[PDB]
């Protein structure tokens, strides 16, 4: 199975008759490594970009039981072998060294290796959890403060002895990080931003669990890098860090298929499979796509943008285009990149600069989306791409408040067929392998149900349709038609909510981004004006009442006018 490369050339082979469910939002997916971590009877693997050891794997909490650390202290103390890797970060605020000195002090079964130690621009990213080698969990949630969350997408949550506990966010896990970036995570449980003023900010997230053959394919990535990093420092060379060996409830049987981006640096091996299974799957699709990513930076100009994943998009559309055939693209973006900062002002210059690159994506420049498109089809390009990302409301101090919804997921629909589940961002640093290490799933339906596709009878598979519905579900909020995911009606039915909310929010709480602001000129009078969700909350909360669902207009003109490009190298914001 590992004498040589595979399908996009992947390290693993597609494995049939697997079983695999699909997670979003983290409330699900931590109850469910909880369950996992409970029934471990071996061994434990873990890779996080970011492991707050004080986290809770299901809340509300009233005890210890159910917090990260606690639940590994007691598998290790039955005698499971719990093998760690962490990010290491330059003193970033994920204080990497706080969870390793932690994890290692709980018990001896415990062992976390910390990479890399050079001074990098990259970094490992991949969000792994294995249980015996047969057990598998992968996506974007990493166990951390603040990526708990729910359908509910609570802006609010006012309600050590936790026995009469009702916060589902406790401590540093209460967060905003485009308000305040952590601080002081030696304090678990202090908070950091008021919780009387100040709302957290929703995290949407998917992730995903596969069983058998994939989970032990993925504990083979783990034990490569594991074995790899031993050779990094003499420290990590001694048997205290033993060599890992391969071991030779709603789930779907699906085909799946493991991929990863690794290089000399991070894995002593070089692989960029995620970007081909991306590349492929946008050209074989035949229908549409479904992209929810918390980065769409693309289109290649051989120079400062080199993934090709927005390229296949504009190809794939003129194809459509050219054939008469109806072919439709969702992509759901966060509002605003997850950098601290200010929009009021700007957002400061790491906003700024993913700003940049994002609309060079979409809209701005020869090698945008939009402008390749309306050169072949002018003002039809709507008719194939719709741009939208997520917003809620909710009440604090006896108003109104909103707040994005972000975007941190990492998957791709296509055809109600197929999907690849990730850490994996469309970027650069995510897909090009050579920077930072990424894991993903693709996942290919082989037992189908019937359902439509522009009117026609269509099978489609069981484990796609289902995430699917559940993503447009969510997103427009009972007697709404989910079958068919290309048709007139419904493309019309999704774009006019994402106007009409987007329409809704800026008359309530004027918030950015806008097209209303394309200046910072104009962008300094926006802000000064107070907006009708604090002037009059009875006003403002009859408005709130006409949206339906989260779906937004993604706004294209948002400080159009400006430059949002010093000596920091360009390739850390691609």
């Amino acid at each position: 199975d590992f004498l040589q490369l595979h399908r996009h050339d992947s390290y693993a082979p597609p494995r049939p008759g697997t079983l695999a469910r699909w997670f979003v939002n983290g409330a699900g997916y931590f109850a469910a490594v909880a369950d996992a971590i409970l029934r471990a009877q071996e061994e434990i693997f873990i890779t996080d970009w970011w492991l707050s050891p004080e986290v809770y794997l299901k809340r509300p909490a009233h005890s210890d039981d159910w917090r990260l650390d606690i639940m590994l202290k007691r598998k290790a103390e039955e005698g499971v072998r719990v093998s760690i890797l962490l990010f290491k970060e330059v003193e970033l605020g994920i204080n990497s060294g706080y969870s390793k000195r932690a994890l290692m002090l709980l018990h001896p079964n415990i062992k976390v290796m910390r990479h890399p130690d050079q001074v990098t621009l990259w970094a490992h990213h991949e969000k792994l959890l294995v249980v015996d080698q047969v057990v598998a969990f992968l996506g974007g949630l990493d166990l951390a403060y603040g990526r708990w969350d729910d359908l509910h997408y609570r802006l609010t949550d006012l309600g050590p002895d936790l026995s009469h506990n009702q916060f589902f966010w406790l401590g540093k896990d209460y967060s905003n990080l485009i308000t305040k970036d952590w601080v002081q995570l030696d304090r678990p449980f202090e908070d950091f931003i008021d919780r009387e003023t100040t709302p957290r900010m929703p995290w949407r997230d998917v992730g995903v669990v596969v069983h058998g053959l994939p989970a032990r394919d993925l504990a083979r990535h783990f034990i490569q890098r594991w074995n790899f990093t031993k050779t990094t420092k003499a420290k990590y060379k001694t048997p205290t860090y033993p060599y890992l060996l391969p071991k030779s409830p709603g789930g779907q049987c699906t085909t799946v298929q493991v991929l990863r981006s690794v290089d000399r640096w991070s894995a002593g091996t070089l692989e960029n499979s995620i970007l081909n299974a991306y590349l492929h799957t946008i050209r074989e699709s035949q229908h549409f796509l479904y992209i929810e990513n918390q980065f769409f930076i693309s289109c290649s100009d051989g120079r400062t943008v080199l993934n090709k994943v927005g390229d296949e998009i504009v190809d794939r559309i003129l194809k459509a285009h050219k054939q008469g055939w109806c072919y439709r693209v969702y992509v759901l973006l966060p509002l605003l990149p997850g950098f601290e900062g200010d929009i009021s002002t700007g957002g400061g210059n790491s906003i700024q600069a993913i700003l940049h690159f994002t609309y060079r994506t979409l809209c701005r420049g020869e090698y945008s989306i939009l402008h390749r498109l309306k050169a072949a089809m002018g003002t039809a390009w709507r008719d194939y791409i719709s741009i939208c990302g997520l917003r809620t409301h909710g009440e604090l101090g006896g108003h109104p408040v909103s707040e994005l919804i972000y975007i941190h997921s990492k998957v791709l629909i296509a055809d109600d067929r197929t999907v690849i589940i990730g850490s994996a961002n469309i970027n650069d640093r995510s897909l090009l392998g050579k920077r930072d290490s990424e894991l993903a799933v693709l996942i290919e339906d082989t037992e189908t149900e019937p359902s439509l596709m522009n009117g026609a009878e269509y099978q489609a598979g069981r484990f796609a349709l289902s995430l699917r519905k559940h993503c447009f579900g969510v997103i427009l909020g009972p007697d709404l038609d989910l079958r068919d995911p290309i048709c007139d009606d419904f493309f019309q039915l999704w774009q006019d909510m994402a106007e009409s909310n987007a329409n809704i929010y800026e008359q309530i709480f004027r918030c950015l981004p806008s097209n209303a602001t394309r200046s910072l000129r104009t962008l300094r009078e926006y802000v000064a004006v107070e907006p009708l969700a604090t002037v009059s909350p009875p006003l403002a909360r009859s408005e709130l009442t006409q949206v339906q669902g989260h779906l937004v207009h993604f706004p294209l003109k948002f400080l159009e006018d400006e430059s949002l490009l010093g000596m920091i190298p360009l390739e850390v914001w691609t």
